[PDB]
């Protein structure tokens, strides 16, 4: 008797107007309705047929009724610290329709056991503790799973993921620093194209990565990497274009990196690099190069050979001079000089006709070159500088950049 009146007072309060007031567009380009502290699920929720995602936060003892079948445009479900039970027809609807799922559990209490039966699920995001052996059930009935992201404290890639190896394409594990010591199952992730082993305390590039011949992107963030001479084995991965070694302790970029033929995006920010060698710029197909938060002092002239370079960042280094050959990278779209030790800015920056973002705040400039007006895509909103330095620009250069 009390439960009926409870839901009556939830449905009375949450009318479709006040519910649609909370409608927004989420990070996955979907129309989402966020519920944050309710006593349950209002039945009126199933009248908002236009919503594409349903986000539940801190709602304990939730039951999804069969009226969930009314949400004809339902592709995503989000659970933050929620204990959710489903109806039979509700689970059938979610099995045939739910495509993206994101669950955050403080305890195993909030990880729904029905999630393992959603075959039409394409993306799965878990943020919670799953550990010896992972307490993840076999992803056996996720027949269409493509992206898996596990945020945990896990020491081994669970065998549960080996049951999705035939069609899984992107796997992300961002552990809390717990060392991933058993990497054997990663060898069975054949059809993987993007891999993220972040903050796993690996300490060396793992051998298993060299088994993913179809791998294109790689993220090894926050793993205390000091020696990366295993880059040699990456020439066995002939389709690798994105290689992220950022947030490590690397001080020496070996010559073997020049043999990474298909390299285009190189993430080397937040390392211990003091000298960037000549051969680093023999990877002529590089578009993205972030070397920020290092001890770089000189930029080599050979960077001029990177004719396809569009993104370059050396913020928070010890750079004292920039080579003029840098302004041969005529496709430069973003230049982040940032907090260095530059005394003068070359007029040849006018050659970068595509430059749209420049950050030179925190340097040793005395006057800015007028040829900054030749960068037709660069605006003051996209130009980071000391306002006193921006005053050194010619008057109409100033106005043309502001309007």
């Amino acid at each position: 008797s009390e439960n009926k009146l409870k839901q009556l007072n939830l449905n009375n309060e949450w009318t479709p107007d006040k519910l649609r007031q909370k409608l927004q567009t989420n990070a996955h380009n979907r129309l989402e309705l966020p519920l944050i502290m309710l006593s349950g699920l209002p039945d009126t929720v199933f009248e908002i047929t236009e919503l594409q995602s349903l986000k539940l936060e801190i709602i304990k003892n939730v039951m999804i009724p069969a009226t969930i079948a009314q949400l004809d445009n339902l592709q995503e479900l989000c659970l933050h610290q929620c204990s959710v039970k489903i109806h039979s027809a509700a689970l059938s609807f979610l099995k045939e329709n739910l495509k993206v799922l994101s669950v955050k559990f403080d305890d195993m209490r909030e990880l729904p056991p029905w999630m393992y039966g959603l075959r039409n699920l394409e993306e799965l995001y878990l943020v919670g503790s799953l550990s010896k052996n992972v307490t993840l059930e076999s992803l056996r009935d996720l027949k269409s799973l493509k992206i898996l992201s596990i945020k945990s404290n896990v020491s081994k890639i669970p065998q549960a993921v080996v049951d999705v190896s035939s069609h899984l394409q992107k796997m992300c594990v961002h552990n809390d620093g717990t060392k991933l010591v058993m990497l054997n199952n990663l060898k069975k992730m054949t059809n993987l194209t993007e891999l993220e082993l972040v903050h796993c305390d690996l300490e060396r590039i793992p051998h298993a990565v060299f088994s993913l011949l179809s791998l294109q992107e790689l993220d090894l963030k926050e793993n205390n990497l000091k020696s990366i001479e295993e880059i040699v084995s990456f020439q066995h991965l002939r389709k690798l274009t994105v290689l992220k070694l950022w947030y490590n302790s690397i001080a020496y970029i070996p010559e073997h990196i020049k043999k990474l033929t298909s390299l285009e995006r190189l993430f080397f920010s937040h390392n211990k690099v003091e000298v960037l060698p000549s051969h680093l710029f023999l990877c002529n197909k590089i578009r993205y190069l972030d070397l920020s938060y290092n001890d770089i002092r000189f930029i080599p002239p050979e960077i001029g050979v990177l004719q396809s370079l569009q993104y370059f960042s050396i913020t928070c280094n010890k750079v004292e001079s920039l080579p003029d050959e840098l302004y041969f990278c005529k496709k430069l779209k973003t230049l982040k000089i940032g907090k260095n030790s530059l005394s003068v800015l070359s007029p040849k920056i006018g050659n970068l006709l595509f430059l749209s973002y420049l950050d030179i705040k925190g340097n040793h400039f005395e006057v800015l070159p007028p040829e900054l007006g030749d960068c037709r895509a660069l605006k003051r909103a996209g130009l980071v500088v000391e306002d006193a330095l921006f005053e050194t620009l010619p008057s109409d250069v100033r106005e043309q950049m502001k309007a």
